[PDB]
């Protein structure tokens, strides 16, 4: 453990990205050489905070805050007000270095990922909790940063549900995977960010947004707990017909689900909308739901029971599946548009992503069953060092190194380290919840 | 003819009164409920006959129901939206708006506010007077609608991003994303708003409209266009449309050599190759479609007349979603079974747009052909809401009778055929 953790730690320090001589983040994969992704930095940030290296996190938060658009945007191909970029890079071409933000303006899909701004709020809270000082968050520029994020997420456009309406590929999954609408990942991160925002926002001068947050929280909590929850009992209720959503039983694979679900198993659905229930299991959403207390205690234990009982499906030989099961055949053709990268059990389409192990650890510790994550650590340890920390794995059991997976993927390294740290010291959950 | 005579009688009976003033028309008579999209056809008739007061009243009263402030709470309408419908609460009288706050889908359809802008323009054009539009409350009204539509959220394309069921089709039919109908109406509404907005004080919005129009037009014209050339391109292997993802062999056989149409939707790894009538017709009418494109669309409608018009003009979209695709895309909503309702059902109301587009395109005999087909059945069937089946042979499975926009759509098709200059009201 010590030897592998030290090898991982040495890799992590090499990934540090510098701006004006200061550390401002970590690169996605050490070998662009000057690029930092917000979602990727989370695992790095948390490790650095645990080791008392808070300055890099402060610098990241300060610089990313400056990249946030402050004003309403009415022109096409420009980022929405209050959003946080997916990534930034240090441009040193001109004599003076500066940061260049990417909001997806020239990405294959011209969509600004929503998860980045929500992670940004959680990292701000992590920083002030680690520092035992809310001073940074209380600075007017940071109060504004938080408010703008909450405003864009809270504000109803056409959809009036308490959930956040988004286009497809608007989070960690950034290609077409049928996660348009109300995908779990973003609902859970929205809920988590709402909690953090409420904890950091000064009410004076923020009355309207603080009020809206206070009303949205319990509503969204109840909404997700009621309408997203899948267990054997829910399947029976859908089958036997009032309700908020009309969900028709013919649209779901209910005999396959009944067979898959253990008696005391259950999970939060991938998506819920009018005439729409995505019964895929999504790992990030389900694990963060446990960590954020979004799932009830009973729901949290049902998720753990599912993971334990269907270990081979959900973990296999590499923790863990981003989602389950794979979209296949006609479903694959319709939902992904025959995306060749997301063939069954590859990449986003039920590929295996080592980074998720830190959330598995956090959730397992939170649920009082740390041995679940210990089992996953043992498996990951056996391959990640050998394979030099790949970005992801492919196949039904995650046996194959990802076809386009980068080596020395930083959130694989940090995710592994973070998992080990959360096991040693459960009290560190306070950083992320 | 008794059919035209009966149509006029019904349209009169459909009028909805508020405080003794006509404020719109009911959806179907048999009930105190005026839908914004339904009223367009009626309003255009009333404008054409010089009965402009009802339209003025509709516009004034609906403007009052529009939310003026930003809304951060759930289950309340977004700022600047027009409700799908309103009703008179007789129990003094007051107007009660419906934005979908308690509907089966808690989504405010976007088409209503776009039609509202087009109606406001239709009114000022028919009146030969822009007075009502230049009033401050109306200037605000137009501004708010443009703001909610223009303001980028997560999606940065010039097109409007929406949930599923966000237009005339207000149930789950795989029209989430950038559905044609709303892009075409958005384009037309942008053009209309520019004509009616006073540049002084509204500079940010007017500049934004000017920036968006050519970007939106170019985007739709390039990326939504489907013809044989594009089908071959996909077969050869920007949005990465893969041949396996579309019914290529159906489409290759179906499309006439000189035929073409604007796709139902476009996004990364996504091309909805269904033909949507409202979007394609309004694109011709607004000149969003190029002249060549407009002729290619008309050639398609002529050559595949049996598929697209059949025994009742006309298909809301084509073809139907069936089998596993139906289950995956619609979630097995029993009202949208194949060739019924939104799922490639036949909607009489659409004939007024077929008429308008046909006249615009210089092929008015199409309009005549459609009116002839409709005349044979609509009166005997008592003006049904919609028809079902591959050829539109069945009265709609749950279709209401005396559907007002079936009646108004019928009459408006003839009026536009009689006087092609009336296209100024809608373009």
């Amino acid at each position: 453990n010590d030897i592998i953790e030290e090898s991982a730690w040495e890799a992590l320090e090499k990934s540090i990205l510098y701006y004006k001589g200061r550390p401002v983040g970590t690169v996605a994969a050490f070998d662009n050489y000057d690029q930092c992704f917000v979602r990727d930095f989370v695992s790095s940030a948390l490790i650095f905070l645990i080791k008392g290296k808070t300055d890099i996190v402060r610098n990241f938060l300060e610089e990313t805050l400056k990249l946030q658009p402050k004003d309403r945007q009415l022109d096409a191909y420009k980022p929405g007000r209050g959003l946080i970029p997916a990534s930034f890079k240090v441009v040193s071409d001109n004599g003076e270095e500066y940061l260049e933000a990417d909001f997806g303006e020239h990405a294959i899909a011209r969509v600004t990922p929503v998860d980045s701004c929500l992670w940004w709020i959680l990292l701000l809270r992590a920083y002030v909790v680690a520092s035992k000082d809310f001073s940074l968050a209380y600075q007017p520029e940071f109060q504004t940063g938080i408010r703008l994020i909450m405003e864009i997420c809270l504000a109803n456009r056409f959809d009036m549900y308490p959930t956040l309406l988004v286009p497809d590929g608007a989070c960690m999954i950034d290609r077409r995977l049928g996660i348009y609408g109300h995908p779990l990942e973003l609902q859970v991160l929205f809920y988590a960010a709402l909690r953090a925002a409420r904890e950091m926002l000064i009410c004076q001068g923020n009355q309207d947004v603080v009020e809206a947050i206070d009303n949205r929280l319990p509503l969204l909590c109840a909404h997700i707990r009621q309408h997203y929850w899948i267990d054997i009992n829910r399947l029976n209720a859908i089958y036997r017909f009032v309700n908020l959503f009309n969900i028709y039983v013919d649209s779901i694979p209910y005999y396959e689900l009944d067979k898959w679900l253990p008696k005391k198993g259950g999970y939060l659905a991938g998506n819920v909308g009018p005439s729409q229930l995505d019964t895929r299991f999504f790992a990030l959403g389900n694990l963060m739901a446990i960590i954020s207390d979004l799932a009830t205690e009973e729901q949290s234990q049902a998720i753990m029971t599912l993971i334990e009982d269907r270990w081979e499906d959900l973990v296999g030989d590499m923790p863990m599946k981003i989602c389950y099961p794979a979209l296949e055949n006609e479903e694959y053709r319709i939902v992904t548009g025959c995306d060749p990268k997301n063939i069954p059990w590859s990449y986003h389409n039920a590929g295996s992503w080592p980074v998720l192990m830190w959330m598995l650890a956090a959730a397992s510790v939170k649920a009082g069953k740390p041995y679940i994550a210990g089992k996953a650590i043992e498996i990951a340890q056996a391959r990640l060092l050998e394979d030099e920390w790949p970005e992801y794995y492919d196949g039904k059991k995650g046996r194959l190194i990802g076809k386009q997976a980068r080596k020395y993927q930083t959130w694989t390294i940090a995710g592994f380290l973070l998992a080990a740290e959360l096991m040693k010291n459960p009290s560190l959950l306070s950083l992320i919840s």
